[PDB]
């Protein structure tokens, strides 16, 4: 009943992308399948599991109309190592026929009715740039730590008041906020609510063509506890459930005056944390130690090594020695799109404020806690 | 010892030399590059079990002796330097480093407990970086992988005369590579076998339109000295070899083949790797030659089933034949011919692919097969 044609790369764009944020999974058999639906126009690609669904329909000349339940990964990898032709798809009885140029296939589908049905429209609450989108969500997800650990509830929050969104994600070392203007498809509306990095990256990582991403969370009255997420994109789109988790109450961990501020060239700075981390621990420190004019970059081993480096800055305040994580302060500069950057500390064991200095419920645009370490 | 020189220098032969050694062998002075002093300048030297890597290089040398710091750790400091000249001086039972802002101080082990590392083998002959480099990409692929089966995990080298032949073989592929060579040496008849895993890295540390040295040893004691000297502009490595019997390849070979085929390489590579994302495990793909065309197919019970129609030349009897499609792929990529030939007897024996754009002349003196200097022998499948 199923007969389309349309180009091989436009074919291997949108199954893949449907077929790899929630695929890529054996769970569920029933499951493992991502659903084409062929529309008068159109080719639809869908898919989901439990909790994050997506959609992807793309052009295409459907001969004969209806769906087919195949392979997720399997159609995937085939679509993309495929000649550079055209593709026929025909499904018949419960195979389905292939042809791209002289390779042929058939593959086992799966029983339409099996497969759930997708989740809807949260009213669309506002749309923004995907540039910038790409760049919030990419700067802030850096500090919901999370790579061989045990994914604890890993979550960027979003909040919407009026038309500013800020960004924040968070583990327990590091806080990351930034902040965003916004097109805000209702009147002043307000909403926080929380969406685990994972699939929120993605669609942001999918680093969307123009000014069309498009935030489903309703023009109600707050969204309501249907835990739903819309991203829309051109062409591309997929919603994910949201947390029942709650955020910390970040503003409260932002200082407004800090006993000590200086600030230095970022490019730099990397290249000296990355040079004397070379000798430092499974207790991964580094030494920061700030006088007038200069700061004395230095780590160590507590058996086998020693390293410190003078580097060049604008301090101003009374001295301050203290001690970061090599790593979540690297994380920190590259994470600022700065030439330089702005260091707002209180004490040796209180956090450290990372902004961008790009000179000649948040503070600045970007924003970077840091906590320290002790000795 | 106290010396003096630019960071690259310095970073290029520590890398050359560390990236052998092991972060945290055994023994705890086998981590470590020696780093030595004198007339000629400084040495960086790293031994190990089974290699031993020396680097010479010109520095000013403030003060002669040797020093010894962690090989791995010394890499990546050197690497990471600011490019400046280098000072290093140790200071009683530790080396200072100083390069322009930044300053280290790295801690010494006992540098008396430190073997010599073993001496050179007088130079078999040479050849350029290059062909080497290729050769041994080439042959290494069909080495037996990482076995309780010793003869297989060797690269076969012999040398008969201006000729070096390298081979290298599981129990499923077979390689062989030939070149054109200048021994500096007479009657020059030998042959040996080293590790792959060595070889195949020591080669890959090969590139630039130099030459290298091969040395093994000149008399009949060649191969004899239980290493491998393979050395250029102050690099000097030596690994030790394997005492396995190769098996007796020559042999293995057809000579005259019932099938003969030819076809596009790049074409054949590609359109393996699409029928075979639904072949059972990887395990299989069935080549169906006819005239003019063959058919690439693979299945999986209920996974899918695939096909291709290739633009093959063929000569004989429409053959059918099943390959593993990892095995065959890397045979092909194993010739970096733009096209290719094969050579086939029956379903069930060997099928021998060798690079079709290349008119080379391995020259003699004292339905067919061909000379080529490279040939690829790949067994079949079946279910």
């Amino acid at each position: 009943d199923l007969t389309f044609r349309l180009l091989r790369e436009s074919f291997a764009d949108a199954v893949s992308w449907v077929a790899k944020n929630l695929p890529a999974r054996p769970a569920v058999p029933v499951l493992s399948g991502v659903l084409l639906t062929g529309s008068d126009n159109g080719l639809t690609i869908s898919g989901f599991d439990y909790e994050v669904s997506a959609e992807a329909q793309v052009g295409a000349e459907i001969v004969s109309p209806g769906s087919v339940l195949v392979s997720g990964r399997l159609l995937s990898d085939i679509t993309r190592a495929l000649p550079n032709k055209p593709v026929d798809v025909h499904v018949e009885g419960n195979r389905v026929a292939l042809t791209c140029g002289n390779a042929r296939f058939s593959l086992p589908t799966m029983p339409v009715e099996d497969y759930p049905t997708l989740p809807t429209l949260p009213e669309e609450t506002g749309l923004l740039p995907a540039e910038l989108f790409a760049e919030a969500i990419s700067q802030v997800a850096i500090a919901a730590g999370r790579d061989d650990t045990l994914p604890m509830l890993t979550g960027i929050r979003v909040e919407i008041l009026g038309e500013t969104v800020v960004l924040a994600a968070t583990d327990r070392f590091r806080l990351a906020v930034r902040e965003l203007k916004w097109s805000a498809s209702s009147p002043d509306i307000e909403a926080a609510v929380l969406v685990p990095a994972k699939t929120l990256a993605e669609a942001a990582k999918a680093g969307i063509g123009g000014s069309d991403v498009r935030l489903s969370l309703g023009t109600g009255p707050g969204v309501g506890k249907d835990g739903l997420l819309g991203i829309s994109g051109n062409g591309k789109r997929s919603t994910t459930r949201l947390l029942d988790a709650e955020f910390p109450k970040f503003r409260q961990l932002l200082p407004t005056e800090h006993t000590a501020v200086a600030t230095m060239d970022v490019a730099e700075l990397i290249e000296a944390i990355k040079l004397v981390a070379l000798v430092a621990d499974r207790g991964a420190q580094v030494r920061m130690e700030f006088a007038d004019g200069s700061v004395r970059l230095s780590a160590g081993a507590d058996d086998v090594g020693r390293a410190e480096e003078d580097l060049v800055v604008d301090y101003a305040g009374e001295p301050l020695t203290i001690a970061f994580n090599p790593t979540y302060l690297t994380d920190g500069l590259s994470s600022l799109r700065s030439e330089r950057v702005s260091f707002g500390f209180t004490t040796a064991g209180k956090p450290a404020l990372l902004r961008p200095v790009s000179g000649d419920a948040v503070s600045t645009d970007y924003v970077y806690l840091l906590m320290p370490v002790r000795l």
